[PDB]
Formats: structure tokens, sequence, C-alpha cells
């Protein structure tokens, strides 16, 4: 297999993989992003996300005829105390393509991206019940991050943003 | 007062305000970012953060002779399901300058930044004990975000990133 940065041509594949992840998590209807959205947010002159994809030889394409079987979606964030961070948002490999070393390689690639960018750390969320992924991550140096407890996460949606913006 | 985007010249002020926030939270020693860090991460050819600052007339400078009395540090993030988000990382106004409407104006500015960028929402963390800030935010449309529970936040620090990067 090959792990490479995505191209505008892979947007179709990214949306498909994003939907597989959502379905794996039983929330597929939650995905309202469109292919057009990804192309614009990801390959426009200013990307709001970066993506790595795992491509397999055409001989081993998915039954649907897809060469892309995995991806990692990330962006850089900032911590006023320590600086640059690489934030891994989504990470998924299609069932039939797991346990082959694709995910490990994607993580290796991300780690290089992090060092090249001089990020001091990579952060990410893992569902509490997902022992397999927790083990995967902790076998590769991951540790628990306690910076968020004692804190509440809030959101201000578009309706109120617009109101505030125009008061 | 004036709310404006920061300039490379304000880095000194940003670091000072970042340290006041840390001290307000009793963690000032945690700030290891340098002025040089901010200049590079914030005004280099690619910013890892954006900042708004509140400037007051020289007549009302701080005892230390500073015109900058508040700031907001943010960056854009991405949610594979809904797209672009504006993430507010740090938000602080010096004690003697609060209750004047500076914070409200900063939030108004951020909301416009969010709409201009077509973000569907603005996310941010508030310490659980901080009822004053919770009220401030909820009076302006904020609501609780439940997307993170049932999830654990992990980190992979530089040591392991480098190892993985070079295995
Ligand atoms: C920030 C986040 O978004 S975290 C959410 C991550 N995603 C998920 O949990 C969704 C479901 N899971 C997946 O999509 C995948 O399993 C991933 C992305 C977690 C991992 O990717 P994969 O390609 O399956 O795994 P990879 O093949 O590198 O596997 C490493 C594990 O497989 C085994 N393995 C790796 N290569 C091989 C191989 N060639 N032969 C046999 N076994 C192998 C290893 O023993 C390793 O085990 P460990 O985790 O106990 O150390
Ligand atoms: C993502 C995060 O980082 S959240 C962490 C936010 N930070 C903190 O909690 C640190 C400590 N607090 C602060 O630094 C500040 O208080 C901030 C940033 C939270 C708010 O900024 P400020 O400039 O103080 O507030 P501002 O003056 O706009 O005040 C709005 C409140 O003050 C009152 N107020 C505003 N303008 C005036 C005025 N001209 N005259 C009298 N009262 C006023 C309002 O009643 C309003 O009350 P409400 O919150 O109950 O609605």
């Amino acid at each position: 297999f090959v792990i490479r940065p995505a191209t505008a041509a892979d947007c179709s594949d990214i949306l498909r993989l994003i939907k597989e992840l959502a379905r794996y998590e039983y929330m597929e209807e939650q995905v309202i992003l469109t292919e057009k959205d990804l192309l614009e947010d990801g390959f426009g002159e200013h990307p709001f996300y970066h993506c790595l994809v795992a491509e397999v030889p055409k001989e081993h394409w998915t039954p649907e005829g897809h060469s892309i079987v995995g991806f990692a979606m990330y962006y850089f964030t900032y911590d006023p105390w320590i600086g640059k961070l690489l934030y891994l948002e989504d990470f998924f490999v299609m069932s039939d393509y797991r346990g082959f070393g694709i995910g490990s390689e994607i993580l290796k690639n991300l780690s290089q991206v992090a060092m090249r960018c001089r990020c001091s750390s990579m952060h990410f969320l893992v569902a509490e019940w997902n022992e397999p992924s927790i083990n995967f991550y902790k076998r590769r140096g991951a540790s628990d991050l306690s910076s968020e407890e004692g804190w509440r996460l809030f959101k201000i949606d578009k309706e109120y943003l617009l109101k505030m913006a125009t008061e």
C-alpha cells in the first residue's frame, strides 16, 4: 500500500470514508458535508484540514472499485502555553483492510508532519469503549491528556453568531 | 476602546496577556512560549493562530504603559460532519478593564470572522467553576456541547512522535 497526501481528486473518496466512519459509529446521517464542501475547504487556496489517504494497487481495489481504503484528517491547533499542536480529527481504515499496517504507517506519516512543523505534540479523541484503538495508540507512546477536565465545552451556533455579528 | 487584529508589533503584549491569564488561573509557569515563538507562529507566512486585541487610548494606558488590555486567540478547526468551525482558545481582559464592554465587542468581532469564513459554529472551553463567564457566554447564545463525552483525550508527545517518525 501507499500512504500519500490527498489531492483534490480524492474528495469523493474522503467523503465516502467519512461516511463509513460515521456508519461505524452509527451516526451516518450526521454527515452533511458535501464533496463540493471538501474540495473547497481542503484544496482551495487555504485548507481548513489536511488529509492523508491509504491507496492500494488496483488489483486489490474494494468491491466498489475504490483504491482508497483509509484516511487521516487533521489540522494544526495552538496552545497559548506550549505552542503548535497537530490535531488528529478522523482516522479510519475500512474493515477488510485493517491489521495490515496501514494505520501504523499513517500515524508514522503524521508524526513526521508533526516534527516537520515543529509541533510539540499530537492530540486526539478516542471513544472510551474502544479498547482496541486505545491499546493501538498507547502501544505507540500515547498518554492520557488531563488538560480538559474541570472544563465545559460550549458552542455558539450560526444563528447566534449572525445575531451577535449584526447587533 | 478599539478592537483590532493584532500585528507583529503586539507580540510582546500578547505574551504579557497570555501570562496574566495563566496567573489568573494559577499556572503562569506553564507558559513556555516566547515572544519570538508568537511572532513566528502568528505573523510568519502561515499563522497557526489569529489574535484580536483591545487597545485603549494612551491616556488610559495600564500603569506599566500598555495600551493593549485584552485579547482573543483563535484558529479554525474542522469537523468531518459539519465542516468549518472557529475555535476560541484564549479570551481575557485585564481586571481593571472588565465590565466596560470590551469582551462583548471582541466576541462580536469573532462572530463576524466566523460568518465571513462561513463557519457553522464557534466552540470553546470554560472552567466549570466560572459562573460569571458561563453566564456571559450563555447570555450571548451559547449552549452546552455534548460531542466529547464518552471520549478520552490523548496526546503523543514529541519524544514518541520523533521515535515513530524515525522507526
Ligand atoms: C483521533 C481518532 O479519530 S481515534 C479513532 C480511530 N478510529 C477507529 O477506532 C475506527 C476503527 N478502526 C480503524 O479504522 C483502524 O483499526 C485504525 C485506524 C484504528 C488502525 O489502523 P489499521 O490499519 O487497522 O491498523 P494497523 O494494521 O497498523 O495495526 C496495528 C495493529 O495491528 C497489528 N498488525 C499490524 N500490521 C500487521 C501485519 N502486517 N500482520 C498482522 N498484524 C498486524 C499489530 O499487532 C497492531 O496491534 P496493536 O494495536 O495491538 O499494537
Ligand atoms: C474560550 C475561553 O477561553 S473562555 C475563558 C474566558 N476568560 C475568563 O473567564 C478570564 C477572566 N475574565 C475576563 O477576562 C473577562 O471578564 C471576559 C473576557 C470573560 C469578558 O470580557 P469583559 O470585557 O469583562 O466583559 P464586557 O465588559 O463585555 O462584559 C459583559 C458583561 O458586563 C456588563 N457590562 C458590559 N458593558 C458594560 C458597561 N459599559 N457598563 C456596565 N456594565 C457593563 C454586562 O452586564 C455583561 O454582563 P453579563 O455577562 O451578565 O451579560
